[PDB]
């Protein structure tokens, strides 16, 4: 489907929205003041629930001004489909100075990344043979 | 709709989704390992894997560990062609040290699906869009 | 309509390219020097704009190798669709080390992430219930 459904918890809430035409993701708000530490970490409320399409999770992902102005950076971020719980963003500030949030500010944005959900899991002797091979970390 | 996984020890698990309906595949260590704080480390899985095509593996943080313990994972993503042991890179953002035992559920696997068959192009412009260069806002 | 294009804006720019026969990504090329300080971060030029894909926006991802070798996380990361100005790498260096870049670095790679970019935002009062329900952060 493509169906998002989003629960407002309270009045402090704001319905994610879409900033520009063809965004990849949908701004979320802070539903109540707080404070990063410098080089620390810790949770933003939104007040939301939400139930993602069936065939993707929900990404919570970095603003992009926020990173580059104020050292912040998303932390865990996967939110499965089945979950009913308040969404927290979990923020990591690898800046010097606290970060400020206040209730309204838009602290991340929500991605609806396609994924398999319904893999089959097969054990192996071996994988096909890759010119790449085990080559990695380059 | 098929994750092919090799176990290449004793000490390797079959990855396990954590609810009927989760993203992703739960990873476990095959080694206990301790990440340092404000430092990084690299878990080993004793596993290799062949993802579906149209798809890759990123190793995505469990969310218990980045709130409790300062953890996130790094670097993040397994080709399809790579068939070496698959390594959880984390970061440890704490002032704590996190411990971690052979056996533990350090990372979860999300099958991402992504376009691996573009055709890249050079162009002389792109098309006009209201948002334009507007970023970083 | 599963085309890349990409504009290169100058001489110093390098067209994004696959580094395995199925790489998920395309690695993405520093066009001006730069160094990224220990425990600190900064922004690296391409000199490039694209646009991805239709259903897919662009993710900044890091290298592997970067990020073991010299503690290189990728911050920010996601280029929308509609984006027509040059891309910027932001990189986080959570090493003692700097890390100086050359151009014609590879600093990072491209990844066309499949979304749902045209879902409905429907408000409900309760989602449907699930055996996860609020189960979170366990
Ligand atoms: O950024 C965080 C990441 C996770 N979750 C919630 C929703 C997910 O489904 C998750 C699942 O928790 P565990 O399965 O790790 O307990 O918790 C938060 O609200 N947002
Ligand atoms: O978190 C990491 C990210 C990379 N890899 C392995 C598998 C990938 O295919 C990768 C590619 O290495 P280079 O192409 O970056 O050298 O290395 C790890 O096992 N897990
Ligand atoms: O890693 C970063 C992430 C964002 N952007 C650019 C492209 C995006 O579309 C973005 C949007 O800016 P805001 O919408 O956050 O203002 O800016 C950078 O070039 N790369
Ligand atoms: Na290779």
């Amino acid at each position: 489907d493509k169906v998002l459904k989003i629960q407002l918890r309270s009045a402090s809430a704001t319905v994610p929205t879409k900033g520009s035409a063809t965004a990849a993701g949908y701004d979320i708000y802070a539903s109540q003041d707080i404070t990063i530490p410098a080089m620390g970490q810790g949770m933003v409320s939104t007040d939301i629930s939400f139930t993602v399409p069936v065939g993707t999770y929900g990404r919570i992902a970095p603003r992009s001004g926020l990173a580059v102005k104020n050292g912040i950076q998303t932390g865990a971020g996967v939110v499965d489909r089945d979950y009913t719980g308040e969404v927290k963003v979990v923020l990591f500030n690898h800046s010097q100075r606290d970060f400020a949030i206040k209730k309204g500010d838009r602290v991340a944005q929500l991605i609806l990344e396609k994924i398999v959900d319904d893999a089959q899991i097969v054990v192996v002797d071996s994988l096909e043979e890759s010119a790449r091979g085990a080559g990695g970390f380059g």
